[PDB]
């Protein structure tokens, strides 16, 4: 019998996906990968499924319908749009080079501060929230197929949940209710020095199909 896959390089991705401890169901908008490079040799070490209601989100991004995939990925504008719109979102991580927590963890937390600091939003609060996420990854180990699921609930609060093998978590670890840390974690994805151009690329064409 037949089956409808979506694959990043032949990682499998669901099509839609219901988040450790919620009820609602959300929609696979897109998916990439973020990849290394040393030298001209290019390391692929995760892929990164973007979901989020889509209807709902096609509403609030409603300004930008019938423009292209072409033009959203040209356009800082919409991401942001993106990144703000009060929808319920989940990125889905599934390692393909394994690592250690504190290494993955390690990274993105600078480059959220990073960004912070950029922005001058980086307090006690947001210190404090870096120190739950980074303890969060620094007792674990993410071989390859396991994956790391951020849930963002609303714009504002960062539920975090791992599986090792793979699996579905039915409820989140960790909850970081920092705006400003759950809005920088998403901007590392989908912001303007993105860790991971193919996956905007990917989000941008469904949302654009989807619009
Ligand atoms: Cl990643």
């Amino acid at each position: 019998m037949a089956v409808t896959k979506v694959t990043v390089d032949g990682i499998e991705f669901p099509p839609t996906i219901t988040p450790p401890g919620s009820s609602k169901s959300l929609t696979l908008l897109g998916a990439g990968v973020r990849g290394i490079e040393i030298e001209t040799i290019q390391i692929k070490v995760t892929a990164i499924g973007v979901y989020a209601e889509p209807e709902v989100i096609a509403s609030h991004l409603q300004k930008w319908k019938g423009k292209s995939a072409s033009e959203l990925v040209e356009d800082d504008g919409f991401f942001k749009d993106l990144v703000q719109a009060p929808v319920e979102k989940l990125a889905k991580i599934t390692i393909i080079k394994g690592l250690k927590g504190s290494q993955y963890g390690g990274a993105v937390e600078e480059n959220i501060r990073d960004r912070l600091a950029a922005l001058d939003k980086y307090s006690e609060a947001e210190e404090e929230a870096l120190e739950e996420f980074r303890e969060f990854f620094k007792t674990k180990s993410l071989p390859k197929g396991s994956v790391i699921f951020f849930h963002w609930p609303s714009p504002s609060t960062l539920q975090i949940s791992f599986s090792t093998d793979g699996s579905l978590p039915e409820e989140a670890e960790a909850t970081v209710e920092n705006a400003n840390v759950a809005a920088a974690l998403l901007d590392v994805f989908l912001g303007e020095n993105s860790v991971s151009p193919s996956t905007k690329a990917s989000v941008a064409e469904g949302i654009s199909a989807l619009l």
